C-alpha cells in the first residue's frame, strides 16, 4: 500500500508519499524534471548521446596495447585519465552516506549509527504487495533451487584471466577488515566501524586487543619463532580472542587483528606476511629515529602499511582485475584540486557483491599435496609444515575460478551461497535492474541478454518468471562475463564505486596527511610509493620467491 | 630534549624530530620553504601584500552600512560573499582532524578514536623543558594570581554590542551539545559523540535515552501539561539520568536530552521552547503526511530542527555577534561548487575559547526578583513560578556583561576560571602567539599590545615575563576588544573557522541531503529556512512574546 513500492522515481530521483495511495519524486539536481524524473534537461540529453557504453569502454582499454604503452608513460596524461577514474566512479557514492536496512528515507539515525552497513539503495519497504516492491509472486523462488540450478559448480571452470591463488586470498584477507557482519546483531551490520583500510584485521578493532598483541618495544608487534620462522603469537600468549574449533591445540591457536583468520591458512599465510612487514618497517623507522619511542614507532608503521595496502590494491590487485592496459596509479594529489569526500561507509550491497567464493578451487595444491575443504580448513598444522615459501610458490601457480558466467560455486561453501540468497531478502534488496539503474547501466530486457546463453536463462526464467524480478547476488553469478574476462557488467559497474571510494576515503589521502613527515620522513614515504605485491613478499618471504596475482 | 620543542617550522610547517639533537620540517603546501618554511614563494610574497589585517578586514565590515544595504538587497552578491566567508574560514581547520591531548604527530588512534577533543595545535612534548616549550620559567605563574589580577570581576562591565541574557543562554544551550567533557577520562575527551550539531541535548546521546523520552506517537517527545503549559517530562516518569542535588522534588526534576540542563532556568527555558518546537513539527508534518509512522515523523523532525538550529545559530546568533551590516546566509547551495569536507571533529582550542562566563550577570532579573546565583541554580520553580513568557520577555531586557576587556568574569563562578587555566595546562596548550601564528595573526610584541592599557599589561608582565609565554584562555579574556566590541581579534579569528566548519560541516548540508524530500516536502524545507530566534520564540511560546539576542 506505501505508494513508493513501486520505485517509481528514476535516475536517482527520491520517492516520498503525499498520501495514503499517491507519491512524489524529488528530482532534485537529478538532471531530469517530470512527474517520475524521467523527462531530461538539455544538457543531460546531449551528455546521454556523447556517453559510450560501460562494453565500449571496456573494449578500449582492454585493446589497443601499443598506444595505452604509450599513454602510460605520459605522466600528466596517465595522471589526466587516474584522475577522471577516481572523480568519475566516486560520485556514484553518496557521501555523506544515506539508508541502511531500517531506514529508507534519510535519518539522523541512519547516518549517525555506525553499526550499520549503509544502502547505495534503501530498502523495499515492509507492507509492499511483492518482495521486490509490486512485480513478481508473492514469494521469491526457493533459494536452493536457485543455488542448485545456476549456482553450484558442476567442473571446475578456471578464471580466464587467470587469478591465482595469491589472488583469491589477498581478497579474502585485504577485504575482511572491512566486511565483518555482527551476526549478534543482523545482516546489515558490522562489527569494523572503521568502515575502510585501517588495517583492524592485523592490528585489532578495539585499543585493548591491539594492546595485547604489541610489543611494547621498537613499536613491533608479538610473535614467535618456530623452525627458524616468524609466525604471529599465541592465543596463550597474548590473551587474544579468537575463533577456533575445540579441538585445535594450544600451540597452534595463531593470534592476530582478525579473529577468524586462523580458519584458513591461506588467510593466516597473510597474516603472518603482514606481521612480518610491520616489524619490518619498525627497523627500518628505528634506524632513522633512534629518538623515537615504541609509540611512535608502532603508530607511524601502522600508517605506512595503510598506504603499502591502498598503494598495493590499486596498482596490483585492481590492475589485475580490471584486464586494463592502462597502467592504474595510487596518487592522492589526483584528487587535491578537485571535490572529493575523504570519508567512506561500507554498503552492504558492496559487501554481497564481494562473495567471491567461486574463485576457490576443489582443491587447494602445495608442493606434493592436495588438500580437501575438510584437511584445509582450521588447518595451521599445513603452513608450518610447509612453510611460507612454498605456499607462496604453490598458490602462485594454482589457478583460481571464474566468477561469473554461473555454476562455479564450490559445494563444500554451498551453505554461504545459500545464506547470501536468503539474507539479501531478509534485508530487502531491491532487484538486480534497479542496482543497474541506481549505477546508470541498461536494465535487462530478458534472462538470455543477462547470461548470454540459453539453458541457464531457461531455469532462471522458470523461478523468477520476469527480468524485473531477478536478484543482485545470483545475477552476479550467473551473468555474461565480458570476453576471456573474470566477471561480467554488473560486477564491475557497482564494483568499482564503492572500491575506489574506499580506497580513497582514507584520512591518508587527504592533503593534510599525504606529506612525508606523516610517516616519518622521505624514508617511510617512499616505502609507501614504491610498495608492490612482489616486494611484500620479497622483504618477508625467505628467499625472496617470485609472486604475483595471476597463474604465470 | 625534544629537539621541537622550541616549534621551529612556522606557516604551518611539521615539525619532525631527525636525531635527538635535529628536526626537519615538512613545508609540504605551506606556500613557503626554508629549513623552517619562513621563505615564501613567490605566488605566496604576492597573497602577503594584497591581503588585509582582521582589524582593517573588520572596520570595513561593520562601517559603511549604506553600501552593505546595497549589496545585502543584491542576491548573487550577497550570495557570493558568504560562499567567500564559508570557504575562506574552513581552510583554517585541519579536516580530517589530525592530533589530539596524547598525540603531537599523526596516528590511526588520533584519527579514529572519536572520545578524544582533536586539536588545532599539537600539544607541547612531555620532555620539553617549560610549558610552552623552551620559553619561559619551568612553572607557568599562579594560575590563582593570573585569574584574581585579571580575571574576577570588581564591577560588572556591560557589553556594548547589547547582548542579553537570551543571547548568553542560547549560546550554553547550544555548544553544550558539542562540549561535553568526559570527566572520567580527562579534559581532553569529550562524550559528544557526534562531534557537532545532532542535537543530543534535545534527543539524547544513546538510543535508549531517546526512546525513553519518546512518546511514540505521532513522532513526539514526552511531555506534561502544568498550569495548561507544557513543559518536559519527570525523571520518574521517564526513568531517564539527569543530575539534581537530592533536595530537589521530583515534580520539579525535568528530564531532558542533556543531562546537566537542570543546572540553570535559563537551560530549562531553551530545553521546553525546542521540545516544545519538536512537537509542534510533527503536528505540521502530521498533517501533510497521514501515512506516516511514528519513527518517520520524529526522525524527520529531528532532521527540520537541525536544520532549524543551523539557520539561526548563522542568521541570527552569529549575525549579532560578528556586529556586521553584511547579512550573513544559511545557505548549503553556496558550497556545492566549491571544495569543501562535510564532516568536524570538534576542537578542544574551541572548548576553552568559548568559556563565555563574563556574560553571566550578578544576579538574573525575571519579572520582579533578582535573583543570585545561588537562588538560580537548579531552581526550576522559578521556571514554573514565572512561566516561558516572563522569562522571554525578562531575558530579553536584561544585558549580559562583555567578554574581552579585562576583569569581568563573575566571583560565583571563578572555580571554572581557574579550572579552564588549570586544564589547559594539563592538556599542554602552546602559547598565545603560537595560536595566533597558527590562525594567520601577527604576534603580539608586548602586554600593552595585547591588553590595549597599562594596568593589567603590567600586572601580566610581572607574572608572565614574556609575551611568548603568554597563555590562550586569560588572553581572550583580557584582549583588547575590538571598538564597542564584545570581542578581541583573537576570539574572532580563532572562533569563526572552528563554527562554520561544524555549523555546514553538518551532513544535512551535503548534496545528496539538501533538498525538498528530506525534511518531508516542501512544508519542511521551509520550516527550516524561515527559522529565526524569533520564529522560535513566536510559534511556541503564549502570547509570541517579542525577542531578540541584543537589547532594545
Ligand atoms: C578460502 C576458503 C573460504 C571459506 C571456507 C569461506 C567461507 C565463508 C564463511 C563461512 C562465511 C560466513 C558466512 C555467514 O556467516 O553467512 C563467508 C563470508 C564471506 N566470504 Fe568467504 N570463504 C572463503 C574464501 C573467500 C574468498 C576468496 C572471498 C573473496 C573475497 C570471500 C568473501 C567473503 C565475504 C566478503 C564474506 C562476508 C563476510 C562478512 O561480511 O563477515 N571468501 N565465507
Ligand atoms: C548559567 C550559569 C552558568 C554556570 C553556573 C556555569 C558553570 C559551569 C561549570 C561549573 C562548568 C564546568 C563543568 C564541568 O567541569 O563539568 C562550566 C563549563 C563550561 N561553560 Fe559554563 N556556566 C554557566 C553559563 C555558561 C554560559 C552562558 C556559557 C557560554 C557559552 C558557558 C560556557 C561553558 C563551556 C563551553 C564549558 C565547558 C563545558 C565542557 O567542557 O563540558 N557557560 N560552566
Ligand atoms: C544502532 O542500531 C542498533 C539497532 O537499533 C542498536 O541496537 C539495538 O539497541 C536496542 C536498544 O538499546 C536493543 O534493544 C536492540 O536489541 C539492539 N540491537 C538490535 C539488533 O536491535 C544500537 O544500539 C545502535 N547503536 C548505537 C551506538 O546507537
Ligand atoms: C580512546 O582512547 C582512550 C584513551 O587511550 C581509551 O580509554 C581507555 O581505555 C582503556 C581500556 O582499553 C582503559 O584502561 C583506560 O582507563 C581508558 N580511559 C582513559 C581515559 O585512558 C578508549 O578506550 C579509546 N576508545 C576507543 C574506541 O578505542
Ligand atoms: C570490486 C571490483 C569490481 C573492483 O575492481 C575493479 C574492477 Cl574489476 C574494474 C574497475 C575498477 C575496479 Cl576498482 O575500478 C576502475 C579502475 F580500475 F579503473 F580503477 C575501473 C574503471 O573502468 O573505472 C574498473
Ligand atoms: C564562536 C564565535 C566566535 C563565532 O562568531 C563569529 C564571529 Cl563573532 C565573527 C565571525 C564569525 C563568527 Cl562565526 O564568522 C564569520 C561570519 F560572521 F562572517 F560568518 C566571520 C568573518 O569575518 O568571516 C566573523
Ligand atoms: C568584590 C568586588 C571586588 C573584586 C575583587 C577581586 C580580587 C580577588 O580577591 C579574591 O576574591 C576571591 C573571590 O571573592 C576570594 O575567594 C579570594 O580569597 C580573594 O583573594
Ligand atoms: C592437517 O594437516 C596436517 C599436515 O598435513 C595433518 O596433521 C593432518 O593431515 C590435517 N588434519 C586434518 C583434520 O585434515
Ligand atoms: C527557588 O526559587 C523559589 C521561587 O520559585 C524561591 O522561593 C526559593 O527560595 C528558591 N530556592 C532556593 C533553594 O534558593
Amino acid at each position: 500500500a506505501n505508494p513508493c513500492c513501486s520505485n517509481p522515481c528514476q535516475n536517482r530521483g527520491e520517492c516520498m508519499s503525499t498520501g495514503f495511495d499517491q507519491y512524489k519524486c524529488d528530482c532534485t539536481r537529478t538532471g531530469f524534471y517530470g512527474e517520475n524524473c524521467t523527462t531530461p534537461e538539455f544538457l543531460t540529453r546531449i551528455k546521454l548521446l556523447l556517453k559510450p557504453t560501460p562494453n565500449t569502454v571496456h573494449y578500449i582499454l582492454t585493446h589497443f596495447k601499443g598506444v595505452w604503452n604509450i599513454v602510460n608513460n605520459i605522466p600528466f596524461l596517465r595522471s589526466l585519465i587516474m584522475k577522471y577514474v577516481l572523480t568519475s566512479r566516486s560520485y556514484l557514492i553518496d557521501s555523506p552516506p544515506t539508508y541502511n536496512v531500517h531506514y529508507g528515507y534519510k535519518s539522523w539515525e541512519a547516518f549517525s549509527n555506525l553499526s550499520y552497513y549503509t544502502r547505495a539503495l534503501p530498502p523495499v519497504a515492509d507492507d509492499c504487495p511483492t518482495p521486490m516492491g509490486v512485480k513478481g509472486n508473492k514469494e521469491l523462488p526457493d533459494s536452493k533451487e536457485v543455488l542448485e540450478k545456476v549456482l553450484l559448480r558442476r567442473e571446475f571452470i578456471p578464471d580466464p584471466q587467470g587469478s591465482n591463488m595469491m589472488f583469491a586470498f589477498f581478497a579474502q584477507h585485504f577485504t575482511h577488515q572491512f566486511f565483518k557482519t555482527d551476526h549478534k546483531r543482523g545482516p546489515g551490520f558490522t562489527r569494523g566501524l572503521g568502515h575502510g583500510v585501517d588495517l583492524n584485521h592485523i592490528y585489532g578493532e578495539t585499543l585493548d586487543r591491539q594492546h595485547k598483541l604489541r610489543l611494547f618495544k621498537d613499536g613491533k608487534l608479538k610473535y614467535q619463532v618456530i623452525g627458524g620462522e616468524v609466525y604471529p603469537p599465541t592465543v596463550k600468549d597474548t590473551q587474544v580472542e579468537m575463533i577456533y574449533p575445540p579441538h585445535i591445540p594450544e600451540n597452534l591457536q595463531f593470534a592476530v587483528g582478525q579473529e577468524v583468520f586462523g580458519l584458513v591458512p591461506g588467510l593466516m599465510m597473510y597474516a603472518t606476511i603482514w606481521l612480518r612487514e610491520h616489524n619490518r618497517v619498525c627497523d627500518i623507522l628505528k634506524q632513522e629515529h633512534p629518538e623515537w619511542g615504541d609509540e611512535q614507532l608502532f603508530q607511524t608503521s601502522r600508517l605506512i602499511l595503510i598506504g603499502e595496502t591502498i598503494k598495493i590494491v590499486i596498482e596490483d590487485y585492481v590492475q589485475h582485475l580490471s584486464g586494463y592496459h592502462f597502467k592504474l596509479k595510487f596518487d592522492p594529489e589526483l584528487l587535491f584540486n578537485q571535490q572529493f569526500q575523504y570519508q567512506n561507509r561500507i554498503a552492504s550491497e558492496f559487501n554481497t557483491l564481494y562473495h567471491w567464493h567461486p574463485l576457490l578451487p576443489d582443491t587447494f595444491n602445495i608442493e606434493d599435496q592436495e588438500y580437501s575443504f575438510k584437511q584445509f580448513l582450521y588447518n595451521n598444522s599445513i603452513l608450518l609444515e610447509h612453510g611460507l615459501t612454498q605456499f607462496v610458490e604453490s598458490f602462485t601457480r594454482q589457478i583460481a575460478g571464474r566468477v561469473a558466467g554461473g555454476r562455479n560455486v564450490p559445494i563444500a561453501v554451498q551453505a554461504v551461497a545459500k545464506a547470501s540468497i536468503d539474507q539479501s531478502r531478509e534485508m530487502k534488496y531491491q532487484s538486480l535492474n534497479e542496482y543497474r539503474k541506481r549505477f546508470s547501466l541498461k536494465p535487462y530486457t530478458s534472462f538470455e541478454e543477462l547470461t548470454g546463453e540459453k539453458e541457464m536463462a531457461a531455469e532462471l526464467k522458470a523461478l523468477y518468471s520476469d527480468i524485473d524480478v531477478m536478484e543482485l547476488y545470483p545475477a552476479l553469478l550467473v551473468e555474461k562475463p565480458r570476453p576471456d574476462a573474470i566477471f561480467g557488467e554488473t560486477m564491475v559497474e557497482l564494483g568499482a564505486p564503492f572500491s575506489l571510494k574506499g580506497l580513497m576515503g582514507n584520512p591518508i589521502c587527504s592533503p593534510q596527511y599525504w606529506k612525508p613527515s606523516t610517516f616519518g620522513g622521505e624514508v617511510g614515504f617512499k616505502i609507501i610509493n614504491t610498495a608492490s605485491i612482489q616486494s611484500l613478499i620479497c622483504n618477508n618471504v625467505k628467499g625472496c620467491p617470485f609472486t604475483s596475482f595471476n597463474v604465470q
